């Protein structure tokens, strides 16, 4: 018995605050948590206390500590079969990562819809309120392996497996509503320009080097895209704070046979929020797993991530009558022309067992959609299709990757395919062929119907020649970008040209970020002469000439586009950093600690070492982390509470926790002679906004400072940290 | 719906003998046939009827006849994902045959010991008469694919998988005592010689050409296997018809720790039966599918394949006793030096569902052993424990193929090991290490003990230094040789002669031949002539005079070692063909349907065309395959009742039919006007023994039949073939 | 689409110092740098100036810019085999990384003895001063990914593939002189402890959490090789100033026949230097590519790595 | 990519061209063409965009597909004239 | 035999490396959350060198046992004090 007697090792199986218990396996920290496919896989989960260690052919090994051979001091012998089992699975444990969106985190969970859809769509998962679906979700970034950082600037995925009674589902989406380029056959390109450079595979997780700003110089048709990534849109707080879009239009199909345009999109319901760039960069250092981690460890706090399922619907008949097409996966349909139906709500509650075995096999491809929906001839979405089934053979193997367990339907699935490799299914049909009647021609084909009927795709008209010819309705760039550049806040806008003059400064080859430059010019003249100013160039008369892009169907802004032009914030789930000394007031912590609590928002005591202090009533007091364990970038606000203040007023890393937090425009709230660290942020002796202070933690300090925490960061301190040595 | 109105197209779920009913999946011929391992399958066995067909995603599919395209007679589209999913599944089916024994017929059955045997070993498996143990156990050739013909000449293969209580245990042997090669680094070389030339890819399934024989005649340790191959051994009439042996020394360990060598010995309940060469041959041409085929059929039938297991027990002290090596593969133990102990008996009773999943993906390896057994160091064996584990990687796929629902243990398996292609168990375990505090320490290692403990190598002693080193003991190539040849019958010697002398016509290099022959002098003169004078060679003086090998052990020969020297016939589940004409003598028919059940021996009822005929008394005969559509070849016997003769006395099919069967030795019975035929194959009117005839089908003639039938082929005719032209 | 009329957009095939030029291909950096063995890698390089775009059938092509589809916007056909080899061939590129090691920055170059060593081994590469030997090296980490960080704190891989005369040599060592576990049976458990937990698959690149240290407690023949870890040698500060051993004894033998014990190590003769730790984790996120880069780096500029 | 063990089967001996080939596409399992191109991605500029595309045209010209005409519905329907 | 060569190393390295050392430790066993995972280690840091486990646990606020202080240090590794 090596666990400790007083059984401090196992974390309770209840919901717990981040940090205050060790994390574990879904199924033991949240046992009663379930839900029609996580209850299916029961039959493959295996446990282990209690039972014996053995093979994999089950025998029990006696001595798992050595190797066997000839004299204790000899040489290994080749009859040593539990040795080479060991080290052979070993030895084989790795699988190819996904070959983009390598990186990602995933979580089990449920949806539901808030009223049936039958008017619109035969979809069986969207066709009565009390219908629930099980789901699982995979976050990704897109560029970095499997084994790099989460808080890089680049696009994120948002996949959900639907496990409908229909059929799988997978809604197969990422955080901004476009993408960078127009037709499928560019893929290679594009990713291979954004991946490592291919001599040396530099650099990791970072759009930021030539290959890829040359691509974007040679194809406008990636500038949309690049907005939205140079945006705060590309440096996420949480995953459970970005937006969700199914990036294309699709059709939903009613059981009357009327097809209508949809794009689909996930509203997070905890609110928009992002870090600022020199945060997100600082973060991959001290915590590259920080996105993973803050969604585990919400799902074991009962925070659960939920997300509104939203709809934007066009008729039929409206397809050309917009300025841009339809189909053109580079233009987004702006919420003030098309709005966002609500549809229903998904909440992700159940880690994962095994990261390798449910997350890292997971596979889901847009061409798994279920009758009720289809395709249209959207170019990117088309070759897409054919992708997502064809990478699984390497990935996992082989044709028979529906048989890894969490990628199995929920509803039945019967038919005349055989073998392949690592097959499961033992079949007993007499027929491996229709049509038979050895087996009377069972499994059977079902007629299309309003409801559990068959598969039938919508009878669109096809007319034209045989091409490879881009649309003329493509060809247009720039009105897009500049649509969602005018609508970003100034502090939004500031972030973006603080991003292009970023990312083009570790372009080695100067013409590129010339050429940078001139697109920029093409969309909007502000922006281009800004991001100049940064990079040391001036714009021709000719480029400060160039006519700006006609407004998109009237608009000259759509404040949907924005992360903060409309308030929607919200605390709970947030956490706090407070800064302990040796004897604080207890008091004002019992104050900070309940008003948090209150509001579901955690905190975290750190001090300059681990263990405990005492207060000045007496309270044992435990420490998380260090100052520097812990660093500010990990919270979303800092408290520093009254006491002895002299026990921390001279530590280095207090004062720099104050600073990084200050820099980051984070709200920061300083309890009676906690105000001496004013000194180290030069904050005016009558105080700024974005600075609670008080001769003590009562009254509206706590207030003042959740209502700062609300609107997520203080834009307005950004001409004063310019200036700070932080 | 295509099934018949009458219900035809199903197969009773019922024994019933060969050819009766449309085979069937084992489940749906036998559902009420069970045991642990079959009832664990359920979880993976998938049915058909009353589903609907789906894509594996669980999508109803509405037309499963047509590619989606743009007009009916346009292009196929990308966005077809129900074809694509179809063809790729299509298209991936194939997984790597074995390197050897490619080609096999499995069937599952269940093992129960005569008595408990704790005095000599451990083996949970063997402790009590009511452990019963399911078993799958899969027959082989060695050399040609998994497309090749099952009546080759060639060593089969006899492997046997134990789900123990206490871990999987597979016994995987062959049906002769010894192998070709001593050594495991020399396997290649063997194996590359006897498959098909790397230049062109020739010969399939036979030893008949240069490259083997060149090998062997470089390398005499390959000569006593060699014997046993040109015997009769090498073309079994039925996996049902074989003895199967674990070719190597193993040790039983008992719960004292006390350790006796062992040979493994299954001896056949149905008695041992070879074909001869030419209907072997033949045979491969008329129905390359004869063994897989009548394995099948034997257990359809209820004429279950059942084997005693035995041992040869040497205790440790008489390791060095005998003339020959223990450890030494190329060397058997003579049953009149060390009897074989009879063990227990498996009952193959239930054939697979379906074969790709349960045959082709089945994983045996000899190092697969358990608590109660153990090694030795035959360098045969020693190098064998690395090639099982390790070929799986390729074949399977991965390291997960335990998981492979026909390989996974019945005994509980639980480890620290993790991930790898396919994998299918989630654990939940919170480590995956030991030694861990966190999940204290489970799994746990068990010490090794009388029952249920841990594996624990016999402590061997090891004296030497590291060498590449044949040890001097296994330098003796001809002794054993000489016994298998003293120790056959004549015509057994003459089968032998026959089928060195065939193979070597096939050698074109004469060389090759000359040295061969110059090897079989070493062994017996007057096999050495024989051979000799077939191929045109003359030996010379020096070879004449070669000393002939010392005996073994003082034995100048052991009967145990020939298949037909001690009676042994079983004619339940053999076969005769009954020649049909248009106008039967019903009371033969009766009298001799009546007798073939009375024993188990099946019937097939042949003439010119299918249909039926009528019998003098109106009784209807159906046909169950034409004279050409089912050759002697595929029988045991040949009986030819009275009636219509002149219907049939013409009919060069019919003629041949009685040609083939009296060239290949096999009892004939003719009655009334059908002693017509004893004409075409030369009998004289005074009669010949194994022609049984009499004016009718009377209780004497069908006793006289079945007599020949269990002494198998008649032997003595063999000085009357060489006339017949057939 | 085109390069720049002043050529800007290619490096000088002359060494420069970091920064001066973007990096390139070794063989167009430093085309007259030759040693037998990259020139034996002649028979695979492929160029790429003044070629045709063609499928990997040999195929030229006319517009790379397109899927095959009935009308401009219309559904693409399936009969687009150009479409569907390129995509096919981006969709395969991933093998398995390395179970340990994937994070990993390589170098060719050549090894050349001091002086014969006959008296106390037959092996070719070390019988004669002039007798020189193409290799090739590769620096790694152990626990990460191969895109994880690389000034993490962790043991770090110096592997030398040496192409001998008389076969190919591999000397897989590390930075340090030891490993942390006595038996071979016992890797997958020390591995697995290290790793990112299984879970959640955090943290990479890191020692930092439960399983390691609960491992260490529980098999305090550890110890040595974590007080190594816990040392600034955990945090080197580039390839070029780590010591590289190979970790166990192995034997020299002569033509007499004679064994000797030896153990191997490798001398960098840019003198040894680590960062310091807050240092090194502040530069995972500001460069995760800093060891790969200035390697590269070094080798452009002419400060070629060396090692005794 | 099963048979053939990944996406560079035309790199095994017998199934390689004859005719030269280069292109963007990179890596897979079994590589064999070590690639010095500086870009793997086009349009580029750092390698002067080759290898290029070329028009189609009577000899030695790109592919162009024939630019038949396509008209109907998205079916999954036998052609009458089949039956 | 464990803990004679992480002593050996112990000593060789200067006061500074020493110090760096310490800090690895602290900050490593700072991100372990079970603590009864630090404390083991710190009993095995005090098998090597006191200074060393004291150093260590200091930082991370855990106070030495009677018996952990009186361990004996191991062996010297065949006579040497230190090797630079
Ligand atoms: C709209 C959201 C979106 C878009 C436009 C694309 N990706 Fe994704 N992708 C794969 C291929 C592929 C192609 C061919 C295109 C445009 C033609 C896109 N992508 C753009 C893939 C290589 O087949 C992929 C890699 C592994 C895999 O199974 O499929 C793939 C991944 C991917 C994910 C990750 C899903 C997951 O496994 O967690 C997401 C969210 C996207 N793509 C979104 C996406
Ligand atoms: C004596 C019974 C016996 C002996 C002595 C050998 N084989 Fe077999 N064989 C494999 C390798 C192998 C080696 C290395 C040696 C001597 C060193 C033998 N054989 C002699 C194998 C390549 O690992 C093999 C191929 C597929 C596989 O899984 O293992 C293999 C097959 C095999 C079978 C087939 C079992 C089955 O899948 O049905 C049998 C019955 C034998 N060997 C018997 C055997
Ligand atoms: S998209
Ligand atoms: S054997
Ligand atoms: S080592």
């Amino acid at each position: 018995s090596l666990a400790p007697e007083d059984g401090s090792h196992r974390p309770a199986a209840e919901p717990t605050p981040p940090g205050a218990q060790p994390t574990a396996p879904g199924s033991l920290k949240a046992p009663d948590t379930r839900n029609e496919k996580l209850n299916s896989l029961e039959d493959v989960r295996k446990g282990s206390e209690n039972y014996a260690l053995t093979t994999n052919q089950g025998v029990r090994i006696a001595d798992d500590q050595n190797s066997l051979r000839a004299g204790s001091r000899g040489p290994t012998l080749l009859e040593d079969f539990i040795l080479r089992e060991k080290i052979t699975h070993f030895d084989h444990e790795r699988i190819p990562e996904r070959i983009v969106h390598a990186r990602g985190s995933a979580a089990h969970g449920y949806f539901q819809p808030y009223k049936s859809l039958s008017d619109i769509t035969k979809a069986d998962f969207l066709s009565d309120p009390n219908k629930i679906t099980p789901v699982f979700v995979r976050f990704s970034t897109v560029q970095g392996g499997a084994g790099s950082a989460d808080t890089v600037r680049d696009i994120r995925g948002f996949a959900t497996k639907f496990y409908t009674e229909e059929g799988i589902f997978d809604l197969v989406g990422n955080n901004t509503p476009i993408f960078f380029i127009q037709d499928a056959h560019k893929f290679p390109d594009f990713v291979h320009a954004v991946k490592p450079e291919p001599h040396w595979a530099i650099p990791q997780g970072q759009s930021a080097h030539d290959t890829f700003w040359d691509y974007v110089s040679l194809q406008p048709e990636t500038l949309h895209n690049v907005m939205w990534a140079m945006s705060d849109r590309g440096i996420p707080r949480s995953y459970r704070t970005m937006e969700g879009f199914g990036c294309h239009t699709f059709r939903l199909i009613n059981a009357e046979g009327k097809a209508t345009f949809v794009r689909f999109h996930w509203k997070p319901l905890a609110g928009k929020a992002s870090l600022v760039w020199d945060e997100a960069q600082k973060l991959t250092g001290r915590d590259p797993d920080f996105h993973r981690r803050e969604l585990w460890e919400a799902i074991e706090a009962g925070d659960f991530p939920e997300y509104e399922l939203g709809f934007q619907l066009i008729p039929e008949e409206d397809e050309f009558k917009f300025d841009f097409d339809l189909l053109d996966p580079t233009k987004l349909i702006p919420e003030e022309l098309v709005p966002v139906q609500r549809v229903g709500k998904m909440v992700l509650n159940r880690n994962p067992d095994n990261f390798f075995a449910e997350n890292e096999q997971a596979a889901f491809h847009p061409g798994h959609i279920v009758p009720g929906l289809d395709f249209t001839n959207d170019p990117l979405l088309q070759g897409r299709l054919f992708s997502y089934t064809d990478t699984q053979i390497s990935r996992l193997g082989g044709p028979n990757f529906h048989e890894i367990p969490i990628n199995r339907p929920t509803a039945p699935y019967h038919n005349f395919q055989r073998d392949g490799m690592h097959r499961m299914g033992i079949d007993t049909n007499p027929a491996n062929y229709e049509p038979n009647s050895i087996n009377d021609n069972w499994p059977r084909e079902t007629p299309p119907g309003p409801k559990r009927g068959g598969f039938e795709s919508y009878q669109e008209r096809v007319e034209g020649n045989k091409v490879r010819e881009r649309s003329p309705s493509f060809g247009e760039y720039y009105s897009h970008p500049r649509l969602f550049w005018l609508s970003q806040t100034p502090f939004e806008q500031r972030h973006i040209v603080d991003g292009f003059s970023f990312e083009l400064s570790k372009v080695v080859r100067p013409y590129i970020r010339e050429r940078v430059v001139d697109q920029l010019a093409h969309i909007d003249l502000t922006l281009a002469q800004a991001v100049a100013k940064n990079l040391g160039i001036e714009l021709t008369d000719d480029q400060l000439n160039i006519t700006p892009p006609p407004d998109v169907n009237g608009l000259k802004k759509d404040p949907s586009l924005s992360l903060y032009a409309i308030p929607d914030g919200d605390v709970k789930g947030r956490v706090v950093a407070i800064l302990l000394n040796d004897e604080v007031r207890s008091a004002d912590l019992l104050a900070i600690l309940k008003a948090l609590k209150a509001k579901g928002v955690h905190a975290k005591l750190l001090y300059s070492r681990m263990g405990e202090v005492t207060a000045d009533d007496g309270t044992v007091l435990p420490i998380a982390a260090t100052f520097a364990g812990a660093p500010s970038l990990t919270v979303d606000a800092v408290i520093v509470p009254a006491g002895n203040i002299a026990d921390i007023a001279d530590n280095g890393d207090a004062n720099y926790y104050l600073m990084e937090a200050y820099k980051h425009l984070k709200p920061i709230a300083l309890a009676g002679d906690a105000r001496k660290f004013k000194a180290t942020i030069k904050i005016a002796d009558q105080g700024e906004e974005g600075i609670v202070e008080a001769d003590s933690a009562d009254g509206s300090f706590m207030d003042e400072l959740l209502t700062l925490m609300a609107a997520h960061r203080v834009w307005s301190r950004i001409p004063k940290i310019d200036k700070i040595p932080a």
